[PDB]
């Protein structure tokens, strides 16, 4: 069952075996993935997070981010450790109390301390729209239509050896899948449909790293939502989904009653489907309980291409229709060397005092904010353009901006910008060498907003900056509760800082 919008959420350690290999994990709600948090557009969420963690190998502190929610006036509840809060210490709790005006769609939540979400603290977050403009396109939209894609590691995140390549051990679809090596025939997830019905499938990448080529044998998929933004209908037969992205698609259960493979091929780790890796099962009601016998095509006829997506609403693009046609045009120099990422020559290392607290304490320009060189001020009520030219090792990098969604004026693998009707989203692949993926947004949300690669291993290696949007108005716009004010002193005491 779905929980929320007002709920407790316990964070605990437990052993799990989603691919037949047992290891300890960091879990929300006792499960991997965590339980779906849900409500309606405009609701007040009050998620009281109880930190009950005791195993230091996966960190006993935590902080939770509500990915894609704008947090306007509630920057303190956004979750990124050392940006908007100090972590919650073990044996304590914290009420993330916020509202979701003007948003409806598919989101997710995850730890935002170190690489802890990789150890299991990840789950779906759905904001339903009682007056959804896409409602007539489908018959079913509920917990049974959520599809999560996750990477899973046998080695604990904190224990990944310095200097060795990090790859996953399994792909998990709805929490189940088979290991790439020493594959055993552990249970696969089943997604059940009834012949003739239409389903709003909510596809959520909760990945720490790989992108997936997602498809369903025999079926096609009509995209209706991108990262919370309603789209015009776009029919595709494969979706390349990057870490932290979401799509909703209509699945028409219009094939013969049977079993069909659901495929999610990561860009690293096990290649193909031998032994049922990278797989789940779409089962029609009345089908035999047995594995599918279907195959994929050699070549997909209609893969998703991002420039084919367009908003359902007339969203346009802010600013003027040319490069640099913004109030604050930025071009970030994104680089990697010697194990560390950098943005404009600075590798991100989290500060001791959270950025928001530094601002509330009176730091009022970005040159006064720590970490030095990692915080960039943005002016209020302005059009911002950010160019994110690719080339840094480890790509393609899915960049994500907190506090905002943005127009994707230029997408991967295509040198032509779109100043008319590009999709808006919150996580975008910056592509490959020579690309110039570029985003635009307007600054109407005061506070410090993280911008980073959502490959969690790259964030940990410094691939981030903070946009301190409207520093002068941050304090007035974001009143803080006493419980938030108490986080830093409690954390610093517990850690002898
Ligand atoms: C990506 O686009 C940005 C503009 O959005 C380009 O930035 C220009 O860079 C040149 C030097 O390369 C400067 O002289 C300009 O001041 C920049 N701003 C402009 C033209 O608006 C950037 O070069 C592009 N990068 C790639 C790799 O194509
Ligand atoms: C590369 O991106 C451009 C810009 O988004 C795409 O160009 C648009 O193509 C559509 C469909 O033909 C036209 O309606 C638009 O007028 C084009 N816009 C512009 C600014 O050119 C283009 O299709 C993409 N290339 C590929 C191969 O998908
Ligand atoms: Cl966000
Ligand atoms: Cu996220
Ligand atoms: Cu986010
Ligand atoms: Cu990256
Ligand atoms: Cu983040």
């Amino acid at each position: 069952a779905q929980i929320g919008p007002v709920t407790d959420l316990h964070i605990t350690n437990a052993n799990i075996s989603p691919d037949g290999f047992s290891r300890p994990a960091v879990l929300a709600g006792g499960t991997f993935p965590g339980p779906t948090i849900a409500g309606n557009t405009g609701d007040n969420f009050q998620i009281t997070v109880f930190n009950d963690l005791t195993d230091p190998s996966m960190l006993t502190d935590t902080s939770i981010h509500w990915h894609g929610l704008f947090q306007k006036g509630t920057n303190w509840a956004d979750g990124p450790a050392f940006v908007t809060q100090c972590p919650i210490i073990t044996g304590q709790s914290f009420d993330y109390n916020f509202n979701v005006p003007g948003q409806a769609g598919t989101f997710w939540y995850h730890s935002h301390l170190s690489t802890q979400y990789c150890d299991g603290l990840r789950g779906p977050f759905v904001v339903y729209d009682p007056n959804d403009p896409n409602a007539s396109l489908y018959d079913v939209d509920d917990d049974t239509t959520i599809i999560t894609l996750a990477d899973w590691y046998h080695t604990l995140a904190q224990q990944e050896p310095i200097g060795a390549a990090i790859t996953a051990d399994a792909t998990l679809i709805n929490g189940l899948g088979r290991s790439f090596t020493n594959t055993t025939a552990s249970p696969l997830s089943v997604i059940t449909v009834q012949s003739g019905k239409r389903y709003r499938m909510r596809l959520v990448s909760i990945s720490c790293d790989p992108n997936y080529l997602f498809s369903i044998d025999g079926h096609d998929m009509t995209i209706i939502e991108v990262d919370g933004v309603n789209s015009q209908q776009l029919t595709v037969d494969q979706i390349q989904i990057f870490a932290a992205q979401r799509y909703s698609f209509v699945l028409n259960a219009n094939q013969p009653v049977g079993n069909y493979w659901i495929r999610a091929q990561p860009n690293s780790g096990g290649q193909g489907f031998d032994g049922g890796i990278n797989s789940a099962i779409l089962r029609y009601e009345g089908a035999t309980v047995e594995d599918p016998t279907t195959t994929a095509p050699t070549t997909f006829s209609n893969p998703l291409v991002e420039t084919d997506l367009h908003p359902l609403a007339d969203l346009g693009v802010p600013g003027q229709p040319f490069r640099g046609g913004a109030d604050d045009p930025l071009v970030l120099n994104l680089a990697f060397a010697n194990g560390r990422f950098s943005i404009d020559g600075v590798s991100f290392v989290p500060p001791t005092v959270p950025v928001l607290l530094q601002i509330l304490s009176g730091a009022q320009n970005a040159q006064d904010l720590l970490p030095a060189g990692s915080v960039i001020s943005l002016p209020s009520n302005s059009v911002i353009e950010v160019a994110l030219p690719a080339g840094a090792a480890g790509g393609p990098h899915p960049f994500h901006l907190h506090g905002h969604n943005f127009a994707v004026v230029q997408s991967a693998n295509n040198a032509t910008p779109n100043y008319v009707n590009p999709i808006w989203r919150d996580t975008v692949s910056i592509g490959g060498t020579g690309d110039n993926v570029t985003i635009r947004f307007t600054t109407n949300n005061p506070g410090p907003w993280f911008l980073h690669c959502h490959i969690d291993w790259h964030l940990e290696a410094g691939f981030a900056i903070v946009f301190a949007e409207d520093i002068p108005d941050t304090a007035s716009a974001n009143p803080v509760p006493q419980a938030w004010s108490d986080l830093c002193p409690a954390y610093d005491q517990a850690h002898n800082i």
